């Protein structure tokens, strides 16, 4: 479990901060709505493989939505081909996401998915892939992005250098394209050590949530209500 961690109580995470006035105050707020934590490796990839883990376990046992989840996913090799991917560059990222999506169908335990996302090999292809349908979604509706998030930015440069590569850290452009690329609703808590309150994002701004994670030390864990 060095990648994605076992549940733990969400006041454990008070051991991670001792003595710190403004954490220890942000936690026990925290602890007031939320009943447990999974912690992530800081590697430069936690947002990529936090969300993927956190949206296919909330799937598990739904048949309808594991149904309609499977119907979007073999649509996305037409996403990856539009932004000038090519396909024999993406395949083995792509069966490996499908793979997973099928475990959630066939096996459905919590104990097999935790398992493939603490296997390096299958868990970083797994990142890689949602790393390329973030950039094909970006590249794809550039004049969106351009009209709504910086109409300065250049968006081929930014997929290139900070979407595409492994280890590259996220804002909040990767994850309302990524949100929006797999039709996932994720709340975001964020806790810093100012001295304000505790407050979270929703993408998008309408909706009910599936995943929530903790943004914390630059670092996503996820969170339990
Ligand atoms: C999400 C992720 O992998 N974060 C890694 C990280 C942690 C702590 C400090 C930095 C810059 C990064």
């Amino acid at each position: 479990f060095n990648l994605i961690s076992e549940k733990c109580d969400i006041l454990s995470i008070l051991r991670d901060h001792p003595e710190n006035r403004i954490y220890r105050r942000k936690i026990e707020e925290l602890s007031k709505r939320f009943t447990a934590i999974r912690k992530t490796k800081g590697d430069r990839n936690c947002f990529y493989r936090a969300l993927g883990y956190s949206y296919l376990e909330s799937l598990l046992g739904k048949s309808r939505e594991i149904f309609k989840f499977k119907e979007r996913v073999l649509q996305t090799p037409n996403d990856l081909l539009a932004a000038g991917f090519e396909e024999h560059k993406f395949r083995n990222f792509f069966n490996a996401f499908y793979s997973v999506v099928e475990l959630v169908e066939k096996d459905g335990s919590v104990s097999s998915l935790l398992k493939v996302f603490n296997d390096q090999s299958a868990s970083d292809h797994i990142v890689q892939f949602l790393r390329l349908l973030t950039s094909a979604f970006i590249r794809n509706r550039a004049d969106f992005f351009r009209h709504f998030i910086d109409e300065e930015m250049d968006i081929k440069d930014f997929c290139t250098h900070e979407v595409e590569p492994m280890a590259t850290e996220c804002d909040h452009i990767q994850i309302t394209a990524l949100s929006q690329a797999l039709s996932i609703a994720l709340q975001v808590e964020y806790v810093d050590e100012m001295d304000t309150a505790l407050n979270h994002h929703v993408f998008p701004e309408a909706a009910t949530p599936s995943v929530y994670l903790l943004y914390k030390t630059s670092h996503y864990n996820i969170l339990y209500a």
